[PDB]
């Protein structure tokens, strides 16, 4: 019983489903701090000053290795915003890779609906490449650093277990999938871009011209909670859904996130709820793949009666596959071959009659056309 990336399971946590975060050191003495594992942005950023919601922060001063860059640092997410400054300084993930470098570091000093009352992270770590850093891309992402510093390979993988985790940094562990992984390439390296090119709800094809789907961008982003789709697709996706579990009716504010649903502890009668599944470009021509996800991963508990959030939600700045997509899947980040892997995750949440699943190959025409531009 071990494993070569053995010592990198189960690094990842969190509180309520409020995130997923990662301990990392930072400093000199050792400061370590929870860090949120978010692909969805590019800076690695900590709670510099005390808050309400931080129960620790970084105390610059008391770390000898910390270099200040003069300059400051304003990064606005689509929920919240802080402001800080610049500056490096050595960081280290303890039930990471083994190696220890300098990289880029926004001290938080003042902020906006950003940290979350009893999450339990004190900061953030942007995966994202170069492109979307702030304040531009000549201020390198943690991970470059780290691939370019050392000799960690350019690859990291994420299992969010939901209701931590794992994130294999420089390699994949067998241990944290099933089946076999399929890979989507990464259309352009700034977000994690990725092309869906066909969408089912309960093997029924959602019949929308693929540009709908990917109308701006699609994405995949850990550090948002929701599956959110443009807003066409957001609307026929949920006529979709609700036709299919119509044996049950649910107020119009619930497919709104605005309503909740509660139900007898252990009650939720899941097998009501479709599947959905996304088709992604494949890595050979006119080859694609699907991913499907269950009602667990879609409808989201809140703190004897359990209550949901419906978290499928709309947006106008195109598709984010979110937590909602991640929770059922390894997923893996494999930047140095520019691809995204989907496997199965050996700790979805699933019952007895259903699973999630990654299946393929399947023929899909045209998939070029389904990017915007
Ligand atoms: C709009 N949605 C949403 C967006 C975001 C959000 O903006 N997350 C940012 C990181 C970010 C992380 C933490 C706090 C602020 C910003 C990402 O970098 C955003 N990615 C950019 C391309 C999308 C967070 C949550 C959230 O509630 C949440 C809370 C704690 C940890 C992880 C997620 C919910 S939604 C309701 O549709 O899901």
């Amino acid at each position: 019983r071990r494993g070569s990336f053995v010592e990198m399971v189960d690094n990842l946590r969190g509180k309520s489903g409020q995130g997923y975060y990662v301990e990392m050191t930072v400093g000199s003495p050792p400061q370590t701090l929870n860090i949120l594992v978010d692909t969805g942005s590019s800076n690695f950023a900590v709670g510099a000053a005390p808050h309400p919601f931080l129960h620790r922060y970084y105390q610059r001063q008391l770390s000898s290795t910390y270099r200040d860059l003069r300059k400051g640092v304003y990064v606005p997410y689509t929920q919240g915003a802080w402001a800080g400054e610049l500056g490096t300084d050595l960081v280290s993930i303890p039930h990471g890779p083994n190696v220890t470098v300098r990289a880029n570091i926004a001290a938080i000093t003042e902020s906006d609906k950003f940290f979350i009352n009893g999450s339990n992270w004190e900061g953030i770590l942007g995966l994202a490449y170069a492109e979307i850093a702030r304040p531009d891309d000549s201020l390198e992402p943690f991970f470059d650093s780290l691939v370019k510093q050392t000799h960690v390979p350019n690859l990291f993988s994420l299992q969010l277990c939901g209701a931590g985790g794992s994130m294999i940094i420089g390699g994949i562990d067998h241990s944290l999938y099933t089946g076999s992984l399929w890979y989507t390439p990464i259309r352009r390296e700034w977000y994690y871009e990725v092309i869906i090119v066909r969408v089912e709800i309960n093997g029924q094809d959602l019949k929308m011209d693929c540009k709908e789907y990917n109308y701006d961008k699609s994405i995949v982003d850990s550090g948002t909670t929701n599956l959110r789709l443009p807003k066409k697709v957001f609307e026929a996706a949920v006529k979709s859904i609700k036709a299919a579990s119509s044996t049950e009716k649910f107020p119009d504010g619930f497919w709104l996130g605005e309503q909740l649903v509660c139900w007898q502890a252990g009650t939720t009668p899941w097998n009501i709820f479709p599947v959905i599944s996304l088709y992604l470009m494949g890595e050979v021509t006119n080859q694609s793949f699907r991913i499907t996800i269950l009602p667990q991963q879609y409808l989201r508990p809140v703190e004897q009666d359990d209550c949901y959030k419906f978290a499928i939600s709309q947006s106008s700045t195109g598709t984010v596959m979110g937590a909602v997509i991640m929770e059922g899947f390894y997923v893996v980040f494999d930047r140095a071959r520019k691809r995204i892997g989907f496997a199965v995750s050996a700790c979805h949440v699933h019952d007895e009659f259903r699973t999630a699943a990654v299946e393929g190959p399947f023929v899909t025409l045209d998939m070029e056309d389904c990017g915007y531009n």
